[PDB]
C-alpha cells in the first residue's frame, strides 16, 4: 500500500564536485584557491581514468558507449570470470557480444567487491594518495560530498525511497567516478544510467518505465538537461545550487513516513 519514491540524480556539481574544479567556478564562487582547484581537479581525473583504464577495461568499452551495465546481458553465458584472461581473448559481432558482456559483468562484480573496499582495488601507494586527495577536496569544497552523502543515505536507509543516477559521463568513467567518490555503497550498479548517447529524457522515460506510474519520481540536479526532461515528463525537479540546497533535501527526506 506504501507510496514509493525515486530519486533520480545527476552527478558532477549536483552529488560530487569534480569539473567545476577545473574551470575554476568552484573556487571562483566559494571564494578558494584557484591554484589548487585545479591541481586537486586534475589529480582526481587521473586518478578516474586510471582507475577506468586499469581495471574496468575503459580502453575496450569506451567506443561502445553503453547506457547501463546488463545492456548485453543476452550474450552473457554467466561462467566464472575469475580465471578468464580478457588480455589474451582477442577483442565481430556475435563471438564478439559475448566477450563485450564478460567485461561489462566483470566490471559489475569489480563494482560490488570493491565499492566498500576502493583502496583495495586500486592498492597501494595508490590508495594513500587518493584518501589524502579526497582530504584536500572535502577541505576545499566545504563538506559538499558530506552534504550530499547525508541525502543520499537517508534516500538508502528509507525503505519506500531509491536512489538512481543519470549522467551525461560515460558509463565506465562514471562508476569509476561513483568508486572514487565513495558513493559505491549507496548507488546500486543497476541504477546508474549513462546518458552520453540516448539524452536524459530518454533515461528517465525508461526509469520510469522501469518502476511504473505509481511511484513519484523526483529528478535532482544542478543543470538544465536534466530540468528540461523532468518537464517533458512532468516530474518534480530539485535543483542543487549550493550546500544549502542539499540540506532543503534531507530535511525534506528527514520529515516523512511512508
Ligand atoms: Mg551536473
Amino acid at each position: 500500500s506504501h507510496m514509493e519514491r525515486v530519486f533520480v540524480w545527476d552527478l558532477d556539481e549536483t552529488i560530487i564536485i569534480f569539473h567545476s574544479l577545473l574551470t575554476g567556478t568552484f573556487a571562483s564562487r566559494y571564494g578558494k584557491d584557484t591554484t589548487t582547484s585545479v591541481r586537486i581537479g586534475l589529480m582526481m581525473e587521473e586518478m578516474i581514468f586510471n582507475l577506468a583504464d586499469t581495471h574496468l577495461f575503459f580502453n575496450d568499452l569506451e567506443d561502445c558507449d553503453q547506457i547501463h551495465v546488463d545492456d548485453v546481458s543476452s550474450d552473457d553465458n554467466g561462467q566464472d570470470l575469475s580465471t578468464y584472461n580478457f588480455s589474451a581473448d582477442g577483442f565481430g559481432g556475435v563471438d564478439w557480444m559475448r566477450k563485450l558482456a564478460f567485461r561489462y559483468r566483470r566490471v559489475k562484480e569489480m563494482y560490488n567487491t570493491y565499492k566498500n573496499n576502493v583502496g583495495g582495488l586500486i592498492g597501494t601507494p595508490k590508495r594513500e594518495t587518493w584518501l589524502q586527495l579526497r582530504a584536500e577536496l572535502e577541505a576545499l569544497t566545504d563538506l559538499w560530498l558530506t552534504h550530499s552523502l547525508k541525502a543520499l543515505n537517508l534516500i538508502n536507509s528509507r525503505p519506500n525511497c531509491v536512489n538512481v543516477l543519470v549522467t551525461t559521463t560515460q558509463l565506465i568513467p562514471a562508476l569509476a567516478k561513483v568508486l572514487l567518490y565513495g558513493l559505491g555503497s549507496v548507488f546500486p550498479i543497476e541504477n546508474i544510467y549513462s546518458a552520453t548517447k540516448t539524452g536524459k529524457e530518454s533515461c528517465f522515460e525508461r526509469i520510469m518505465q522501469r518502476f511504473g506510474r505509481k511511484a513519484v519520481y523526483v529528478v535532482i540536479g544542478d543543470g538544465v538537461e536534466e530540468e528540461q526532461g523532468a518537464k517533458k515528463h512532468n516530474m518534480p525537479f530539485w535543483r542543487i545550487s549550493c550546500h544549502a540546497d542539499l540540506e532543503a533535501l534531507r530535511h525534506a527526506l528527514e520529515l516523512e513516513y511512508l
